[PDB]
């Protein structure tokens, strides 16, 4: 199921994890073949809740902070996606409405199923990623804007560019539903 990305701007949020494993995104127990409500509640469920009822946040995850409140973008370290095939990884970073993450790598089968479902994988050279975290976390404005046509990367002043298989690109900036 895919989604145009042309040009995104909107609230990033750096999760200084590396190898952030399949089983981080989306536990074993909500992988239903079939669901009616998407599986954004429990994205990244056992950094994301103390409790075992998904009612009681862990605030020492980031993403449960107000000033990353509406999170669009993620900011991570390396081998971001570890892990065998899961379509639910992608799925539940998309359902809770994460349009672009950007590490130093990602694990290969996790970025083609990514891709296949409109969201963005950027790949930054780990010097970039280290200096967009220590910003991010410094700033009071947490807005990364991002350009698929530039294939660019906008943070306060300052630019980055990354690479894409013009087919991935392609697909996304017309919204097609073929990878």
């Amino acid at each position: 199921a895919m989604q145009k990305f042309i040009i995104h701007k909107g609230i990033a949020c750096p999760l200084e994890y590396a190898n952030i494993d399949t089983d981080q995104i989306i536990p074993k127990q909500f992988l239903l073949a079939v669901s009616k409500q998407g599986f954004g509640k429990h994205l990244f469920h056992d950094l994301r809740y103390l409790d075992d009822k998904e009612s009681v946040l862990n605030m020492d995850f980031n993403l449960n902070k107000k000033e990353y409140q509406n999170s669009s973008i993620l900011v991570s370290f390396e081998n971001f996606g570890s892990g065998s095939s899961r379509e639910h990884a992608p799925w539940a970073l998309v359902d809770y409405g994460i349009r672009a993450i950007i590490a130093p790598s990602f694990a290969d089968i996790f970025k083609n199923n990514a891709l296949g479902n409109g969201l963005l994988t950027i790949e930054l050279a780990k010097d970039e990623v280290l200096e967009i975290v220590d910003e991010l976390k410094k700033s009071q404005d947490k807005n990364i804007e991002i350009s698929l046509l530039e294939k660019r990367v906008f943070f306060k002043d300052k630019i980055f560019s990354f690479d894409l298989d013009d087919f991935h690109r392609i697909c996304l900036l017309e919204g097609l539903d073929n990878i």
